[PDB]
DNA sequence: CATAATAACAATA
DNA sequence: TCATGATATTGTTATTATG
DNA sequence: CATAATAACAATA
DNA sequence: TCATGATATTGTTATTATG
């Protein structure tokens, strides 16, 4: 328990902020540098929980997700500038309804997407578009067929996977490669954090590391590894946002827009169609080939978004 | 909050138990009406913690969920005999690390067997008999055929189901019923509590409401309407577990023992495989059929047990 | 000289 | 299963009384 | 006289 | 997503500087 220190990053921000062209004012992140800063000597709890009262009342007017991501920063910087062990981090969190009530709101979204599942149509198209990304020289268009052939989330494309080829037997694999560097496991004892797993690939292994080998050599490629996740999101976000628009634009179901992570989505899905044994559940097989938590099935749920044309097809044969 | 009161249904099953002629002695009643008369009088919470960490100190020895389930009758009595707002209620309860590994191992074995689901390769066979089971005058088959059929708990099955016709455009249903009587709804406002929903049967709709009609008007189909858990348990539950184990003795998996609830779990898939709509998972189509709580799709995870042998087969196929 | 009856004991949803 | 701090079911076995 | 750049704002897993 | 009291990602939009 020390009662001084900085949250490096923040600070960093603000002063590289300090010659910016163009944009917002880094006016959240100013707060928080304020509230670290008038953190340093308190003791009594009391003067912090009225510190922490005021930057309550001021995220007053944001929406429930924001105001709980706003609370993660500023819970991220306590930590960085005191530790993990001050006193405030018992304070400054979010009261016990809003998270009960996010739970709520995010459960009751995946049960509504579950009893209405979306006809993807075009997959083939997409898939192929993909696939037809891979041999782009365009570093971004390769990270994208990488999403779609994969199923790796952006991030982990483009800033830390490690593809290397999948033994079969005595050879090479063609339908599966090993993959390493999960994200978002928090470092979770059971989770896949720096573990190395095998999963499958929609199209042939040699494509696909091959395309990752162009990818990672390229300049920004070699710019963009090894990324932390605000680097990429404001390097990349956008860019790969409108040319996943404008990629998938005709050929994406009309009940949503194309977005990126969708093709992870739908990557589970023509997996799950194409190569799992009967012994498993879909649950047990999404949750395996996406690298979730030890004894998880729950995440999953997150993953069922989309039902194939074929599948809707023979559903409809039986009746 | 008063200080006064009896637990009447303990004693009640006490003093009924002063005339067997054979059987245990009732020592956990025995220990519970103690308590509960203990409890009498008491205003101090230290004397309430004293008398819990006696009771507490008894039941060391027994299995995790022997206790945890010791515990519920335990709160079930106080609230009996002193109504919610006792404060015993606060210290007459588990600590949070053995609810923690209670959930921990339960979803540790959901998770295994997702990863190891038994192929029912006889489930036809199966079907057949609980068809047959229908066509029965044993009230008790009748009972069992049910069971496959509607897939409805034993409890429901046996004590309070309500079956009727279930219309179609302008006639009636011939692949489903409209069913009432729900049963571990605890009452909650999202559940099937009071509500008639509809429901797929395994066979031909007349067959099972005249089946059913048969069973209702029976005498042990009168002895059984309106029963307690406990005195259907006491009644029945080893009887049907006997006869269970007797009628698919060599056709069940040999991966496990027959037992009446695996008639819902198989039945529920069977429906799955028959009956779903493209647009739906089989976690909500299995949380739909079950009768689940509004927005859940975890408890289905329970249910997900066996693999239909044709689904074994062209999972095969495509390989 | 042995079996059925009962509730403890236990696991599942 | 409903809630996420537990309860309500379903499943198994030791112990007891009894010509 | 208008567009790109940036971080706020927000939702998902 | 990992834990079940939250964090780490991915997705959207208002605001700002700038010949
Ligand atoms: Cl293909
Ligand atoms: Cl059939
Ligand atoms: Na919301
Ligand atoms: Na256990």
């Amino acid at each position: 328990y020390p009662k001084t220190g900085v949250a490096t990053s923040i600070v960093e921000k603000i002063e590289r902020a300090e010659f910016n062209t163009a944009g917002r004012k880094p006016t959240v992140l100013l707060r928080i540098a304020d509230f670290i800063a008038a953190m340093n000597g308190m003791d009594a709890k009391q003067d912090m929980q009225a510190l922490w009262d005021a930057e309550i009342a001021i995220m007053n007017g944001r929406a429930q997700t924001t105001i709980i991501s706003y609370i993660t920063k500023y819970r991220n910087a306590i930590r960085e500038a005191f530790g993990d062990d001050h006193p405030m981090l018992k304070i400054a969190t979010g009261d016990a309804a809003m998270y009960d009530e996010a739970r709520r709101v995010k459960m009751e979204k995946i049960a509504n997407k579950h009893g209405a599942l979306i006809t993807f149509e075009n997959y083939r198209q997409v898939l192929k578009i993909c696939e037809d990304c891979l041999k782009s020289s365009d570093p971004l268009m390769i990270g994208i067929g990488l999403i779609g052939m994969t199923g790796r989330a952006p991030y982990e494309v483009f800033t830390q996977a490690e593809f290397s080829p999948a033994p079969y037997g005595k050879g090479v694999s063609k339908w599966s490669i090993l993959f390493n560097g999960q994200a978002k496991t928090k470092q979770g004892e059971g989770t896949k954090f720096g573990i190395t797993y095998e999963i499958p690939v929609l199209t042939r292994s040699e494509t696909v590391l091959a395309a990752y080998k162009r990818l990672r050599e390229s300049g920004q490629g070699k710019l963009w590894h090894g990324m932390s996740i605000d680097d990429f999101s404001s390097e990349t976000r956008l860019l790969l946002r409108d040319t996943v628009f404008n990629l998938f634009e005709d050929v994406w179901p009309k009940e949503e827009l194309p977005k990126p992570y969708g093709l992870r989505h739908l990557y589970a899905e023509v997996a799950y169609h194409n190569f799992a044994p009967p012994h498993v559940t879909k649950n047990s097989y999404f949750a395996a080939i996406l690298g979730h938590n030890n004894n998880d099935l729950e995440t999953s749920l997150s993953y069922m978004t989309y039902t194939l044309p074929e599948d809707r097809d023979n559903a409809l044969a039986r009746l």
